């Protein structure tokens, strides 16, 4: 007996092309995803070169308009001097990524100014998304309200940052935020497993207290995102590891796993990986677009899952219960049981659509 889900999104996704393309690419991360229950996906612009400018943007639309199997969206950078420079092309992006500590990213910006002149400049009808940790998550809720629009956090992973969300909410504050698969399933407690080069993340794992946080405030988080951010594995053991860890193959089956242990509902879990990421990104409906399920069959997650060019994963050896066994895309099978079936290049850019418009006054 197999459950029908309609086709997950997945809002934070490091798909590597351009320049990366050793640890992933466009073809591959979007079988990763189709593998994962993921039917559309916003690729972020810390790639190589990095998409700050319409021209970077122009070459990104047609590597993936070429190589992309799912749908889906692509970001603009902000960077340290091109506010205000965006508008000709901005509603033609998922949103704008706003990178304010250090990371796996060349975009970092120097000064709360620049983030200023990119909220006063970006079109304020248009999402913004931010990397932003612990004290920063207070700076840029600041000004975000100092310039009277909304924000989105990104990769959610302490007690700190989501209980100061919650009261951000609870003032009626237009903020919004997303949770990573390992903020609620890896800890402290797993780093002598992993090692100090495969542990190395962004935002960095958590304390149990942390983890606990993140559960007890589910109904502060807005979206699951897998923050997919693939390396390869001797990139992750070398001498300057990268942060990042890849998640789209394991993500559902892990949070399949705590729906059938009764940590959340099914409800719980599709308007975090459907309902939300669509009304918060405007993002639109896929026609004839569904993920089944199964929820009964045991595994355990192996040392690396089929797709992804990383060939490891961090969740190595944790049980699982749930497996995506079909997924339809537009009309077409996509994937089943470890094969997809439909060719890169069969995915298109979901803000090229009529419906994926972002509607604007005039
Ligand atoms: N999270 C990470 O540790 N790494 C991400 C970047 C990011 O999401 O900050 C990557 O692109 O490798
Ligand atoms: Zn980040
Ligand atoms: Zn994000
Ligand atoms: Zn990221
Ligand atoms: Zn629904």
């Amino acid at each position: 007996g197999l459950v029908r889900l309609p086709g997950l999104i997945d809002v934070h996704v490091h798909l590597r092309e351009p320049g990366g393309t050793h640890k992933e690419d466009f073809a591959s991360g979007t079988a990763a995803a189709l593998a994962g229950g993921i039917t559309m996906v916003c690729a972020m612009p810390n790639t190589r070169p990095p998409i700050i400018d319409a021209p970077a943007l122009a070459l990104a639309q047609k590597l993936a308009e070429a190589g992309a199997r799912c749908d889906f969206a692509l970001f603009l950078g902000a960077l340290s001097e091109n506010a205000g420079t965006l508008g000709t092309v901005a509603g033609s992006a998922a949103g704008l990524k706003l990178y304010l500590n250090e990371t796996f990213s060349e975009l970092r910006l120097d000064s709360v100014v620049q983030w200023m002149e990119h909220f006063e400049t970006w079109p304020s009808h248009l999402p913004i998304v931010a990397h932003a940790e612990q004290q920063t998550v207070a700076a840029v809720l600041m000004v975000a309200q100092l310039t009277q629009r909304s924000v989105h956090i990104c990769h959610v992973a302490r007690k700190e940052e989501i209980l100061l969300i919650k009261a951000a909410k609870a003032r009626g504050l237009p903020v919004t935020c997303e949770v990573a698969p390992h903020h609620l399933f890896l800890s402290h407690d797993d780093l002598e497993r992993l090692g100090p080069g495969k542990g190395e993340v962004r935002p960095e794992l958590g304390s149990r207290q942390d983890v606990e946080a993140l559960w007890e405030n589910m109904a502060v988080i807005d979206c699951f995102a897998s923050d997919h951010a693939p390396h390869t594995l001797e990139e992750k053991c070398g001498s300057r590891p990268p942060p990042g860890f890849p998640g789209l193959e394991t993500m559902l089956p892990l949070l399949l796993t705590a729906v059938s242990e009764g940590r959340l509902s099914l409800d719980d879990l599709l308007q975090r990986l459907h309902h939300n990421p669509r009304r918060i990104f405007h993002l639109p409906p896929q026609e004839d677009t569904y993920v089944e399920v199964d929820l009964e069959h045991e595994w355990t997650i192996p040392s690396h899952m089929p797709f992804s060019k990383a060939h490891w994963t961090p969740f190595e050896g944790q049980k699982v219960k749930g497996t995506v066994r079909r997924v339809v895309l537009r009309g077409e099978v996509a994937y089943i049981d470890g094969q997809v079936l439909v060719p890169p290049g069969y995915g298109q850019d979901v803000r090229k659509w009529p419906q994926g418009a972002v509607p604007q006054l005039p």
